[PDB]
């Protein structure tokens, strides 16, 4: 499959080999394109492509409209056609095969993401929250002008939405596991409480398995059991704050009586309703989009900007006891994960998903 898009008027498409590109740490998958022109039309301007990548606050886009800030965090431009020496590019099989089937007008242009840069997310607010939609964007934008120093008009322009999403493998050592042990009023006898989880990263629709396991030598019950995982995304530029907020759940009648232990395996997955309503949840893409997941957890490098990144997004599972004297006392745990993307003759569709 692969997907191009037009300007409004026919005259410029951009060719892409799908819409996201893979961040795998140590590098990130190119995004290798390429662009049908026609020199007749073109005449006098050069056709340009430039990657961007943006913090933008306001509006769910770079647009401008209400865009009340925009922060860039990396650009990179390419002259496409004429083709310029300097942008050397050792064409990759996905450009040959489409330059060949697509006509002689069809140049490539090729960009390579700094392994650091923050993936694409987004957020919107709730209802009852202040703050506006924010997010980082990469944009694709195909253009031509005589040089860069001039107008360009909408009109021979193309503009595409790409992501960059976040992958890692599955990695050796022991798994996530927490304790805690709770001695209430009136007593020295101990409630505790021991959880894990089978892996410490977990990929978009996978489950996730918590153990959890009970030694309750007091005289109290233990009424409920609460399992839940959440998400904390922390907005780092212009307008900053914290949002939290479950995405699975599971309250389940189990007890856990006088002095008597007790184990299960919980099962929940971390998943973004069918029903996208504007929640302070971050996303890797617009709620709107099918395709759109939960943002992945950011990669924090030892020492690494923090505030570049625009929106901090990480992981718990929580496991509460809810017991049998006062309010009902709660004795919990917490678990963090890692949630990330999974890991990835010429048919054409539209880009616009």
């Amino acid at each position: 499959r692969v997907f191009k898009k037009a300007s409004p008027n026919g005259k410029l498409t951009v060719y892409l080999g799908k819409r996201d590109f893979v961040d795998h740490i140590d590098l990130v998958e190119p995004v290798d394109g390429v662009v049908l022109v026609d020199p007749e039309y073109l005449k006098e301007r050069r056709v340009y492509v430039t990657l961007t990548c943006a913090f933008r606050y306001g509006r769910e886009d770079l647009d401008v409209l209400g865009l009340t800030f925009r922060k860039d965090l990396f650009v990179a431009n390419v002259q496409s056609f004429p083709p310029a020496p300097e942008d050397k590019k050792p064409l990759t099989r996905l450009q040959e095969r489409l330059i060949k089937k697509l006509g002689e007008h069809a140049y490539p242009f090729t960009f390579e993401i700094p392994p650091n840069l923050p993936c694409s997310v987004t957020l919107q607010p709730g209802p009852e929250d202040t703050g506006k939609a924010c997010g980082v964007d990469y944009e694709v934008k195909a253009f031509c002008a005589e040089n860069l120093e001039e107008k360009i008009h909408k009109r021979n322009s193309v503009r595409l939405v790409i992501r960059k999403v976040q992958y890692a493998p599955e990695r050796p050592g022991p798994q996530p596991t927490a304790e805690t042990t709770r001695q209430f009023l009136m007593s020295d006898k101990p409630l505790h409480l021991e959880a894990s989880l089978d892996k410490e990263i977990y990929y978009h629709g996978e489950p996730i398995s918590v153990n959890v396991h009970v030694t309750n030598n007091t005289n109290k019950t233990v009424k409920k059991i609460k399992i839940s995982v959440r998400q904390y995304a922390d907005i780092c530029l212009f307008n900053t704050a914290q949002y939290k907020c479950p995405v699975a759940m599971e309250e389940a009648d189990d007890t856990v009586a006088p002095s008597s232990t007790f184990c299960k395996v919980y099962t929940l997955t971390p998943f973004l309703a069918n029903n996208r309503e504007k929640r302070g949840l971050a996303l890797d893409g617009k709620l709107k989009h099918e395709d759109t997941n939960l943002a992945s957890s950011t990669l924090l490098r030892e020492g690494a900007n923090r505030e570049i990144l625009g929106i901090i997004v990480s992981y718990k599972v929580k496991v509460k006891l809810v017991v049998s004297d006062l309010a009902s006392s709660d004795v919990a745990v917490e678990l963090p994960f890692t949630l990330m993307h999974p890991k990835p003759d010429i048919v054409f569709e539209d880009f616009a998903r």
